[PDB]
């Protein structure tokens, strides 16, 4: 299936996905300061995004998309909107509106001597249309 | 037990595995309070005898193990020890010594705040032995 095969994608890969953002991690937060150490992750799927009952499983069911820095979070969402209620409305989690994203497979090498580095999907582009 | 089979495990599954905690997320932190919204995750794998070594891809290359609550973090590690440097020492991430973990597939939900639950591996037991 697509998410299992996407999870095998090598660093450098760029994919266009269409569907819905069905969740974020962490699901609650109050300011940009929450993301000094913690990372904002989005969950994306075009497979039964609606069904209540849905148990998300990143890499089989949906993909995890990291927004890697506070600066990138701000660029996309604005520092003034960086509370989970507001990001939720912006990402249309409670609405049927479809989303299109370009994601990029990056080597995400965290802090100093690493964590170590891991391969993750990061948000290249996002359209709240169409 | 392949990683693929581990990614498909039904909620409630328990597994005893041996290998190494090779990293933690977040990889740097100062106190327990950083885990109010953020979740501590550990990365488990079996290590390479005489080879590299490196790019973790959770679910394919290793498993991510979540310690779902602050209460659980303290119970295992101690509120006094909840700094990334101290936990790294406790988890022996810089010694070659093998670790033994028991993980449980849990439905992790999750404030229940227009969120969905996620199936994840939770730390049931760990031995440094």
């Amino acid at each position: 299936i697509s998410y299992e095969q996407l999870s095998l994608a090598s660093v450098g890969s760029v994919e266009r996905l269409e569907g819905k953002i069905v969740g974020m991690n962490p699901p609650q937060f109050a300011s940009i300061n929450e993301f000094k150490y913690c990372t904002l992750k989005l969950y994306f799927t075009q497979l039964l995004p609606n069904v209540p009952d849905k148990v998300l499983v990143p890499g089989v069911n949906c993909i995890e998309i990291v927004i890697p820095t506070r600066e990138r979070i701000c660029e996309l969402f604005g520092v003034l909107n960086c509370q989970s209620d507001k990001i939720s409305d912006i990402l249309l989690l409670e609405k049927p509106d479809r989303i299109s994203v370009e994601v990029e497979r990056i080597l995400w090498d965290n802090d100093k001597t690493a964590s170590p580095g891991m391969a993750v999907w990061s948000l290249k582009n996002i359209s709240t249309d169409t």
